[PDB]
């Protein structure tokens, strides 16, 4: 209702890790992050760390293992959602080659225009269109205009959890067959583990519920296969079948 | 030569895990492996768990995110150092298209053939040629050998972790440009964060030593780029650049 509104202070798993201990995550992001991460993502980084909804930008290590996927499998169009400040975004446009084209999509501009000056600066806000919406009216809207020459390589999934078995059954049809959907916070905290778990913000054990639920749909999907990787906060990559 | 024992059971970090939770390990296993994982791998991995150095057994969720790596860079021809019983090496023949070609690398044979049964069964042993051999000086026969035609797309880099460094002078000059490295184990049970960690096996201090001073190498390095990955007992994936 009225008052001052929603507080990441107000969530129960902020603080929480996947990794054994907080000195392993440090020793990968300074030894092996922090020296290869471009100066424009640092700067977007730090400064997205005093917002006030920090707990959900793109763990540092995730983003340079997404750049790692992009350039391997050689992406050019990709989509995004959930963009926040957008780190994920940055790291995509400088792993695309020039020509590379981005779809990025999210219901809140004001938080893409923290990152902006770093994208611009960075040299790379030509390959992106960033579409202020919730995320399924322009995917389905896409759905009747695109054909097969717009397909897209590769998809980043990163915006309202529970909504992401609705994203699957649209970007199953608009990435391409051999591409690739990546669902960030699949593991969401090391809370899917447990049936139960208490004492959780009620958003929070909606996406408790809502990935243990999605975990077992994309295992079960034949039009994909899959591999879910605990690094971040967990990430489940989807390779389009058919 | 004369020393001390070196068996599995005289090593100390055998049963620590870089995830926190135990619970975590075994619902991604659980949930989102054992599910996707192919008959013949499910068998070799339990006849493996059963051998006396079933703890240097690629994990299962590894397994399946080295699959996806090497389907979404339409991998080829690839090379595997360190086969033991063959998980790795059956989840790449497995993932490679029907006319890929494995060199796979190892001092010991007997150990591949308790995985062989497995690898005939599922199809794929023709994909596999098998070299009985210390890995440098086969590496060091094919870089006087190897043309630029007949470089490697993809080499997983998992045997005898204190050499990990040379391996690495060869490989990158017999992957191609734009290939994959893969260097396994570079997180080692979590020790490699701190300068000194006591209790440990000579052998198991050497190898935390050694990656410690690989990971500083690696993200030194211009040749490649890199990203460190949280999974399994951690590993680096490396991209060549030129
Ligand atoms: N229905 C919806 N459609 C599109 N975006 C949404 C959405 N619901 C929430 N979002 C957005 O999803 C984002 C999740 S945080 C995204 C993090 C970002 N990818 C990073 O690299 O750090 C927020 O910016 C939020 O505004
Ligand atoms: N110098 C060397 N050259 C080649 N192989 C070596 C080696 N030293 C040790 N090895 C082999 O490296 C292997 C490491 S265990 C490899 C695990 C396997 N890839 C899996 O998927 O489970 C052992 O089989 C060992 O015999
Ligand atoms: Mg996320
Ligand atoms: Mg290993």
């Amino acid at each position: 209702g009225p008052g001052m509104g929603a507080s990441q202070d107000d969530y129960a798993l902020i603080h929480k890790n996947i990794l054994h201990s907080e000195d392993l995550l440090k020793y990968i992001l300074e030894t092996s992050v922090y020296p290869r991460e471009h100066e424009q993502l640092k700067g977007l980084r730090e400064v997205t760390e005093k917002h006030e909804w920090s707990t959900a930008l793109v763990a540092a290590d995730e983003g340079l293992f997404l750049s790692m996927l992009l350039k391997l499998m050689n992406a050019k169009r990709t989509i995004e959602i959930g963009v926040y400040t957008g780190y994920s975004l940055l790291t995509t446009a400088l792993a695309l080659p020039e020509d590379g084209k981005i779809t990025a999509i999210d219901v809140n501009k004001s938080y893409f225009e923290i990152g902006l000056p770093f994208i611009q600066k960075a040299g790379v806000e030509h390959k992106i269109n960033f579409i202020e919406s919730e995320a399924l009216p322009v995917l389905d809207h896409m759905l009747q205009e695109m054909k097969e020459e717009d397909l897209y390589d590769f998809a980043f999934v990163d915006a309202d959890k529970p909504n992401y078995a609705n994203y699957h059954e649209r970007l199953v049809k608009l990435v391409r067959v051999g591409g690739a959907i990546v669902y960030d916070n699949t593991l969401w905290f090391g809370t899917v583990a447990f049936p139960e778990y208490p004492g959780l913000h009620p958003e929070e054990e909606e996406c408790r519920v809502s990935f243990r639920n999605l975990n077992k749909l994309l295992a079960a999907d034949p039009r994909v296969e899959i591999s879910q990787v605990s690094i971040g906060d967990g990430l489940t990559i989807c390779r389009r079948l058919y």
